[PDB]
């Protein structure tokens, strides 16, 4: 037993406590924000007009206008059969070269019998014909992909055209009426703002439950020595449990209560959210405004998916240009060399 042998013993445990609470504090904070963004919150009790057009929609509309519009798309669709057929004619001409030598060689071997000491004009052209069959299989998939995407385009063609044109003409399309009559006058809006403001108070209360926990410091060396003197040996584990639980009992309770309160609040708020967005139909005209925006989401995002397949293509044909030339000439080099000997 030396001069000092139980000083750092407590501080290590002090670290293994405060940090534990911080983890079970900040993690809960982020969890709340994630749910709000998923269910369109807290930005769902501010905008009210009906007549004017949305802001997010207005931004997406000008994005399509900025990148041309219906004209940029139509010119890409119309030129697809042009470029697709252009490659097809080169394909048939390349394969004709193989049939060319074979047509002459087959007739030559029949009449002139002295041509059986060399590789026939078939086995040499056999690996090349194997590549040829592969190409048409792609064309079937290329056309099939070309067909289904064109079908998806025409079904939502009117919606694409809708994206262009001036804004006032577009505004007339939007259902000019009150979004929901049961929002103004019913007790449904009132049982919502109060719920959020009560939940918001949790965030502000948590501000106090951070700096306080961080600045925890209380010297208590006298008690450890009391145990050393009275008992004889310092029991670090057993004595700490009885001591720390009593002094930091309410600190944990209020934290657990706040989490339990948040757990309790969120459970009732989620049901209120169901009650909040229940009246989609509402009275007579309300769901229609929602259905309008529903098609646009399936229009703007669909716009990207449709363009993406066009992006897969186009460049697809251009890189084929470098391939088909070396491919076509490769066959000619074999045929010409075969013709040279005789």
């Amino acid at each position: 037993v030396s001069v000092q042998q139980s000083l750092a013993a407590y501080n290590q445990r002090k670290a293994d406590l405060v940090n534990r609470s911080i983890a079970q504090m900040r993690e809960a904070t982020t969890l709340a924000n994630g749910v709000l963004a998923s269910l369109n919150l807290p930005a769902a009790i501010e905008d009210v007009s009906g007549d004017t057009v949305p802001q997010s929609i207005l931004t997406k509309s000008r994005s399509v206008i900025e990148q041309g519009g219906i004209q940029t798309v139509d010119q890409l669709i119309k030129e697809l059969p042009e470029l697709l057929q252009r490659n097809r004619e080169i394909l048939d001409e390349s394969l004709r070269l193989l049939d060319e030598e074979e047509a002459t060689d087959n007739d030559l071997r029949a009449k002139f019998k002295e041509r059986w000491q060399r590789t026939p004009s078939n086995e040499l052209y056999k690996p090349l014909r194997a590549e040829g069959t592969n190409f048409r299989t792609v064309l079937d998939k290329a056309v099939q992909a070309d067909g289904q995407v064109k079908e998806c385009y025409q079904s939502h063609r009117d919606t694409i055209v809708l994206l262009c044109k001036p804004e006032p003409e577009l505004n007339a399309a939007i259902p000019s009426a009150n979004p929901a009559k049961t929002m103004q006058g019913s007790e449904v809006v009132n049982v919502l703002k109060s719920l959020l403001s009560n939940l918001d108070e949790v965030k502000k209360e948590r501000e106090g439950l951070e700096n306080d926990l961080k600045s925890v410091n209380f010297d208590m060396t006298s008690k450890f020595l009391t145990a050393l003197a009275q008992d004889g040996v310092i029991n670090e584990e057993a004595l700490s449990v009885t001591e720390l639980d009593r002094v930091y009992g309410g600190l944990t309770t209020k934290v657990q209560e706040s989490l339990k309160k948040q757990e309790g609040l969120l459970k009732n708020i989620q049901v209120s959210h169901q009650e909040f967005s229940k009246m989609k139909q509402s009275n007579n005209e309300a769901n229609l405004r929602e259905e309008v925006l529903k098609n646009l989401a399936t229009a703007y995002d669909n716009f990207v998916e449709l363009v993406a397949n066009l992006k897969e293509g186009t460049k697809f044909y251009n890189e084929l240009t470098e391939i088909l030339v070396r491919f076509q000439n490769k066959c000619s080099d074999i045929v010409f060399a075969r013709k040279t000997e005789r």
